[PDB]
């Protein structure tokens, strides 16, 4: 039973530029926390795992950092493909639980 | 003639959560990077000079950190007089300019 709280809930930016989206777990979970993308109407995608470990074939300007009970991902120039909605998720004590997500948006 | 770029552009966070904001300069600029907060309808406050140097009577919850092109302030639970607009200038080059602004809301 983690309490995962996300930010920011949504942020505006333009294409090129880099913004970094942040999760705080309510208590430890060391690594055991990955980032899922989702756009459109479709499942998330796995961007991030363990923290900071990218997934197959997952664009470079992805990148996630933290341990414990804050995390965060950063992403480099962003590319009009990557604009919807952010969740994190922890991977560590069930049942397994999102944050309340970004809307990222241009 | 620097050209400095902020991001995002607005951000939408609740009371008690972490946002960052970033500033790039088009040129290296050290440390001479200072960001200023404005709110209601009143000029431009200094949080931070020199990319990490906290001005007098500045909480702590505010940090900027940063050096040559990439720069960023960072804001831990983010209190409800917090809420207004953010800006980054550069002290180096003269003239000195600014950066498009974040406007951050709940």
């Amino acid at each position: 039973d983690i309490q995962m709280t996300q930010s920011p809930a949504s942020l505006s930016a333009s294409v090129g530029e880099t913004v970094t989206i942040t999760c705080r777990a309510s208590e430890n979970i060391y690594s055991y926390l990955a980032w899922y993308q989702q756009k459109q109407g479709k499942s998330p995608q796995l961007l991030v795992y363990n923290a900071k470990t990218l997934a197959e074939g997952v664009p470079s300007r992805f990148s996630g950092s933290g341990s414990g009970t804050q995390f965060s991902l950063k992403i480099n120039s962003l590319q009009p493909e990557d604009f919807g909605s952010y969740y994190c998720q922890h991977h560590y004590g069930t049942p397994f639980t999102f944050g309340s997500g970004t809307k990222l948006e241009i």
